[PDB]
């Protein structure tokens, strides 16, 4: 079984690529690097002892799609590639919908063209909007979506629905990924965003570690115990595991919707302290204004992956927080 | 004032220029001619006496927008350029959400980069999917959907508003257009698509002048009091010149949304007698089972337009009828 995975050389998307190579899947790269490094692709070789078939351009390159289908026989596609910063989506609405939409009607016009009809798609907990209920499982209703990354998934995903409608001999997996944090065991890989991260984990990480000063806490007056944001959690190798785990299990046509996350919800200053208590000293942070587009909780129940999958996230937040630092401690500015 | 029409040899478009250039605005045409043809812009020339600066290709070609924009002073853009079969996008959804979704960003980016920032938007009565109320005001909830045009229609239209968020410098205007029906009273221009008609004027039309053989009525087991299909049919005069009364009216930042239709909703059966009673003959019809994606009834609310515009539809089935079937005699293959 060969898949493609797009967006191969990012955080999610590289702590998938060892989990299906050391699960005797080929695995298929293609990534332009704006938020990511080559060499993550280097570290996934040296962790598996296996090859990444590595492809350099942008997913709205039809051209490069076409050779890259027609160089390999691909059985799946991971869809990662996309820009997925909730606050900057608000600043940058065309970037955000041109890159994102775009990259998945490119890529779909290629996967018809060759047949192949399985795709994983990565969604998010933002296609929750606000969300309607607590813990969310995949009855609750979408929509109400606050920002135009979260609004650019939903558009996405309903693509997909519609691509199946037209022909419902596709597979389509929509995995609705919650807060993957962390990184892999080894130290070798962990989460290298391009300028300073967007993202709560690798800025919590890199202050930790002295490479940034202070935390930078978005609102304080949500409504929630002490205020700040509540969000679930999962280790990035528990989030990778699932989609080996949705590849091992799910041979069949049919539209699957999925939420990968713990059902453990923690805070902003809760997630500080368990970095504190990871590196053993305080680690600065600020109160700031609220950042456009964040919603006060959200949390899942990830109960039908389990049922359907057979698949959990076993690693705690401590697991998070130790291996993202041993990840930050041995490789500072990351690549 | 120069206005940049885009699928401005279209339909409604041609209808459109004939208005604007009466009134003295300058404009711009690209279109593809995917469903128009480029003799649509000389009768345009001919009934206004003015010119229509004429570009051939596609709106997602940014080279050509970019070409466009750097050649000529645009003040506002009418975005008309999109594929609008209900039935066929359910078929083919990506050929639609490609078409839709992307002419749009490529035309928002070049826009941008230009500070172009008056837009109106061609939206749809299908944004409102199966109706919460009827009539249907700008204040009936959308969603719902039922096929990929109408999704694209949505999407598009938060697309936009995610444009004013991120700028409100910009004036958007969401005309959700019901049915648009007839012809220009000079019979000199009219709806000439390529191929069959997929919408029900043009096709009923042209059997009244035996050029097709039996208009296919698709279902009649909708909750309808005949059990045809019930829409809101409106002058195509008539809605050309709502967009006039958008651009007399609207020089403020915003984002603006109207119901352009007439408020009176007739069914198939309805719609083939008052052409029966133009052609002063039967004109054979056949039940056919329902196409995907349609919904039984949708009428609008246009007060609000003739509120804020001064504008509202004055012609009525009869003239759509009449005008319609003035062009399709004069013009049976159309262009
Ligand atoms: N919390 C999360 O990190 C999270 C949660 C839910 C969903 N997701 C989704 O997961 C996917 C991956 O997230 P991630 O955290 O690994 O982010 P990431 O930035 O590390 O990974 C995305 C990769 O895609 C690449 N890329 C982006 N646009 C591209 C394009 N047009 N062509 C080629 N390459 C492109 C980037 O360079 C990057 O390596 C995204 O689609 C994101 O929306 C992420
Ligand atoms: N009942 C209606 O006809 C109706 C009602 C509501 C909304 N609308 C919307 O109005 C717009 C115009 O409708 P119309 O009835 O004039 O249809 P039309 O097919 O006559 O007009 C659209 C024009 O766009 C052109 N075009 C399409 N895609 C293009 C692209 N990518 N680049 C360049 N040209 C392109 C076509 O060749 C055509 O001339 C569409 O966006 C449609 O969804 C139509
Ligand atoms: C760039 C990124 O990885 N975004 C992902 C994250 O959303 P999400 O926006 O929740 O992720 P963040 O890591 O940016 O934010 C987590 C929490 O920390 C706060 N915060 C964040 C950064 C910061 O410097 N300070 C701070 O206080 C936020 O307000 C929020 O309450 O999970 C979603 C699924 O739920 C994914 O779809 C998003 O792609
Ligand atoms: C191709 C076209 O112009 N579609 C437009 C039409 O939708 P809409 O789908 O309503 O337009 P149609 O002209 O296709 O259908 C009108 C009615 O006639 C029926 N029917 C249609 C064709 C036919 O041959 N036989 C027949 O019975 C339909 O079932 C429907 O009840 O108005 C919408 C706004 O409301 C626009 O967004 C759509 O772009
Ligand atoms: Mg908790
Ligand atoms: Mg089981
Ligand atoms: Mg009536
Ligand atoms: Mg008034």
């Amino acid at each position: 079984t060969t898949v493609l995975v797009t967006g191969g050389a990012g955080f999610i998307a590289t702590h998938t690529d060892i989990e299906l190579l050391n699960k005797g899947y080929d695995v298929i790269s293609v990534d332009n690097y704006g938020n990511s490094s080559p060499v993550a692709l280097e570290r996934v070789e040296q962790i598996t002892g296996k090859p990444v078939k590595r492809y350099d351009g942008d997913v709205r390159d039809e051209a490069l799609m076409e050779r890259v289908f027609a160089e390999n026989n691909i059985d799946w596609v991971i869809h990662f590639a996309g820009l997925k910063a909730v606050g900057e989506s608000v600043a940058k609405p065309i970037e955000y919908y041109d890159n994102n939409l775009y990259s998945t009607l490119v890529l779909l016009k290629v996967m018809k063209k060759h047949n192949v009809k399985k795709i994983i798609f990565s969604s998010s907990a933002t296609v929750y909007g606000t969300p309607k209920e607590l813990p969310i499982t995949e009855e609750t209703p979408t929509g109400g979506t606050t920002n135009p990354y979260g609004t650019s998934k939903l558009f996405q995903e309903q693509i997909l629905r519609d691509v199946h409608v037209a022909d419902p001999s596709w597979t389509i997996v929509l995995l609705r990924y919650f807060n993957p944090v962390g990184a892999h065991e080894s130290g070798l890989l962990g989460e290298d965003p391009k300028g300073i991260p967007a993202n709560l984990t690798p800025y919590v990480a890199k202050v930790a570690v002295g490479e940034l000063k202070e935390v930078q806490v978005y609102g304080d007056d949500y409504d929630t115990p002490d205020g700040t944001g509540v969000r679930d959690y999962i280790h990035v190798v528990d989030l990778a595991k699932g989609h080996v785990a949705v590849i091992d299990h799910i041979d069949k046509e049919g539209v699957f919707v999925y939420n990968l996350g713990t059902g453990h919800g923690y805070s902003v200053l809760e997630v500080i302290k368990a970095y504190e208590k990871a590196a053993g000293h305080p680690i600065p942070y600020a109160i700031k204004p609220r950042r456009p587009g964040d919603i006060a909780a959200c949390y899942a129940d990830a109960s039908k992956a389990e049922k359907e999958l057979g698949w959990k996230a076993e690693l705690t937040i401590d697991d998070m927080a130790a291996s993202s630092l041993n990840w930050q401690t041995k490789n500072p500015n990351g690549f």
